């Protein structure tokens, strides 16, 4: 609280370690559904069912351009693609599975940078 100072983690490292780990996502080969914006004239009802679209390439571009606030908020947009696509795909279909293998490889990436 007021003048009492918790001790917080050095995050001088933090935008080069998530800079890091976005462009290992960049590069996974399941990271072609991602890549880019859902193209919202060539995907039926993507507009109207999903309220908060997010892509690799928006977040490489809010990333370069000082729009996260901490790696927290960079963790929620990385979340928010793979959490969009759980909404509007099927498990077992080829872009569904390759949301759940891009979630898993985000998550360990990240515990192992971050977490300790
Ligand atoms: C991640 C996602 N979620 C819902 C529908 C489609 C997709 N990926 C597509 C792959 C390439 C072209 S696209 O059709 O515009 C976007």
């Amino acid at each position: 609280s007021m003048s009492v100072k918790k001790p917080k983690r050095d995050d001088s490292k933090d935008l080069a370690l998530c800079s890091m780990i976005l462009t290992e996502m960049e590069t996974h080969e399941d990271a072609w559904p991602f890549l880019l914006p859902v193209n919202l004239k060539l995907v039926p009802g993507y507009k109207k069912v999903i309220k908060k679209p997010m892509d690799f390439s928006t977040i490489r571009e809010k990333l370069s351009s000082g729009q996260y606030p901490n790696l927290e908020t960079f963790a929620l947009d990385v979340r928010l693609v793979f959490d969009n696509c759980e909404t509007f795909n099927e498990d077992d279909s080829d872009i569904g599975r390759a949301g759940h293998n891009m979630r898993k490889y985000f998550e360990k990436k990240w515990t192992d940078t971050f977490k300790v």
